[PDB]
């Protein structure tokens, strides 16, 4: 049984086929690939684009999406095995995934880490549990990685540059400020897809403490050897932006401080100048800027940058709809 | 780009066409005006009729409605420009409206005032923000006015009286009691549509403090000159009901007390006798009674009045479905 | 007007026809029995299977389900008549049921008791109110009984045993442990359907205090006389399980303690050995085990029992989808 948990799990040819099918769906949105079929969108966290894009995608392909929010409308779920369920959880993922598998043809799942034990979070327990117990294909709607975002992002870049081949492009994945620590998922995914596409990647962050988990630094290195790009880490803004073709921002809490954010607060606070602004973008090679959204204006990026014609965030968000339809069509 | 934010923005001919298309849809509910199309119903406040009627309306016309509740499932939204988004809001309406515009063909929005600063509330910021940034038509699902309710109400009256022409009808918009201050939206809308239809309107309220915002008193005066009706303010129940053909109730907090309800409480409390009862209705010319709902029984109106054959509240509620389908069909 | 509030309200022939139509729908899931029609699923409590199965069922038959949660998205509802609605409720069920009846073709309702006054809860006020005021058929999605679960359960048993006739089967309805008191609905329903099918039923519970309401003990006795089975009460585990063909578990709070759970806690706590385990199941005649779900593992039943091939809980859950489609098709 094939799932869509991470692009890293798929061959380059399969990924290229997904991207191409996404372009096709963008030209002909209505279809019958999911006629009479359904998908359960299980949300453990908030969402606007993902929920809307998946729900509409199913509809446009003749299918139906059932939106579930455990703890809100559905029952809270337990993921640990062999435990005595006398706590807050009502049922085990084993029964939930099996039951859903008797109803729907696909299951999507969104579950951000709890930001208390990166050791536990990095295990991707929720997503892995669904993939293990479900009799139907499972789709990552974002946990510790965000593969659907990766493809939407990649398609947006290919469209912007007018070609599927992005080799030779300088790509800057930049950390950005926020008072609270956020999920590294999007950052981990960008690093993964940028290198899998063979671009020259630079991970720009305030200090070595903000470097991404080794799992993703390794996927990147492996992808660079495979695609012909390159990986690099930097803590110097100007040399990072200089001549860049793409600038992708995202805010995340330093991994080494998971479960102890009190001391890392004064650290990130001295780096709010990492905000993407005109001065920085002016240093690029007329580079494009994008963000996964939601984006806090004048925090992650200034109003001026968001409204400039070089911002393709809206295009990337639109593409979530098209690439996800390709994913659902491939798995069904 | 044409939106449906207020009936006052549309010509009389366009409104008549909407009402007529609504009557047509009431006779043939299934259609294909929205085949393959979608609408995002963004709710910032509770709703039963609006959500249900819009969702079903889209379905019956071959479309699909995506129900969103910022702060509940979707991310909280920021509407002020140039602000540093380091508060509770996650994204700006600029990105939300643009993103949604890449997914759906229409956007509906519901957002009641906060009852703290009528000066701010009366600006209709949320609705105006959507209308400004959205690339697709926007529909008011109730903010400070309730245009969809206006049409459902107008159609119900036309059906009850057996004619599209309501000139010559005595219409009583009456304030009613409630311990807490409520939105004037429905009252503002009734005053607007009753006068646009050319009826003889009387705004019955406890004191001058309960008079509606000047914006709507002005729309009314302008509508009276245009339609041939008349506007009048009264604080005397008996002379108001006498010979009335229509009695429409609604409870609202006095505008002059927005942000300071402590002192206006003892004021409204001495007027709970404004409740619509049999004694009052008996004074009318076998007049019909209606309310937008939800309605608190034996508070806004007595059980006897709600169950009498002259109560057309259920018919008006049904019409929300039909007039909204006409609105969606016209904007698409 | 015919509703589906309890199987006890339907003749045996009608129930057999429902079960048969459910089997047909299980073989051909797509149909047009609800083409262009809709159902309002009103949830006053959490749900995963019911919401998902009803929503998908409507879709597969060409219809559309509108999911409503009073107090969450829809307005809170009042069920008492003649009261002065100046409390938490916004509208009366009279208007809600009538309005919904102008929109949808069917109404489903879920509302668990409040566990404070079994005398009040046992009146099934919510369900009865909907059935009284609604102009369209009403479906019990679980209140104090769970008729949709009854049919899913019955179909699962008929499929397991390879025959529609279950007479001669030893059926054990067993109480199971949980720190908090739960609804007897599922237990009341199992007792009802097991006896209506003519099986030899044994209600196994810790003490006479855990015996089900007399209303259901009476339905059972009446059903036994009609179907040829038998009813029995027991507080001895071993003699209950011995030679049993079916074991159905469920946890519920002792009725005599509604509104005073402090003293009944130490009582149930000495009976957590009622948990369904291998030792108990080994005593049966290779009996099948099932539960309505959600199920707390290693509390209601052990991991080993849930994962054994004799557990048909997943099949029963799947059947909720099929029997409900038969119910909707029959009522429409
Ligand atoms: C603040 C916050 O927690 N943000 C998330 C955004 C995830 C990417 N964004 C999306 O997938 C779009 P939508 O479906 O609308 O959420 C994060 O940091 O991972
Ligand atoms: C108490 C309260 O806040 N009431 C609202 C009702 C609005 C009119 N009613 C509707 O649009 C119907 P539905 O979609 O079910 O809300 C108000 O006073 O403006
Ligand atoms: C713990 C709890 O309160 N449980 C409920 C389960 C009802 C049966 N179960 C269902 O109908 C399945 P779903 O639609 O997913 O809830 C009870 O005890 O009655």
């Amino acid at each position: 049984l094939k799932h869509f948990l991470n692009t890293q799990d798929w061959s380059r040819a399969e990924l290229d086929a997904l991207l191409t099918q996404a372009a096709l769906f963008k030209r002909n949105k209505l279809g019958s690939e999911l006629k009479g079929k359904s998908i359960a969108l299980v949300f453990f966290n908030p969402s606007m684009r993902t929920r809307t894009s998946f729900e509409l995608g199913a509809f446009q392909l003749g299918g139906h999406a059932v939106v579930l929010q455990p703890g809100k409308d559905a029952w809270p779920i337990e993921f640990n095995l062999g435990t005595v369920m006398d706590g807050d959880t009502e049922e085990h993922i084993a029964e939930v995934a099996r039951v859903l598998g008797r109803y729907v043809d696909l299951i999507g799942v969104r579950a951000f880490p709890k930001f208390v034990d990166w050791s536990k979070d990095r295990e991707d327990q929720v997503l892995k549990s669904f993939a293990k117990y479900s009799p139907v294909p499972v789709i990552n709607m974002e946990t510790i990685t965000h593969p659907c975002q990766e493809l939407a992002h990649a398609l947006a870049l290919q469209e912007h540059f007018g070609t599927p081949d992005l080799r030779g492009k300088k790509y800057v994945l930049t950390w950005t400020y926020h008072p609270k620590p956020l999920n590294t998922a999007v950052a981990n995914s960008a690093l993964t897809i940028a290198t899998r596409m063979g671009m020259d990647v630079t991970l720009l962050c305030p200090t070595p403490d903000y470097i991404l988990d080794e799992r993703y630094m390794d996927w990147a290195a492996q992808n660079v050897a495979e695609s012909g790009g390159s990986l690099q880490v930097s803590h110097d803004i100007d040399s990072a932006y200089a001549g860049a073709d793409v600038v992708y921002a995202k805010s995340w809490g330093a991994l080494p401080f998971f479960g102890n954010w009190e001391p890392e607060k004064p650290i990130r606070d001295q780096y709010q100048h990492f905000i993407v602004d005109e001065r920085k973008m002016a240093l690029t090679n007329n580079g494009v800027f994008s963000h996964c959204l939601p984006l806090r204006r004048n925090v992650r990026a200034t109003d001026a940058v968001m409204d400039s014609p070089n911002c393709i965030a809206i295009d990337e968000a639109e593409n979530r709809l098209h690439v996800q339809k390709a994913i659902m069509a491939a798995l069904v």
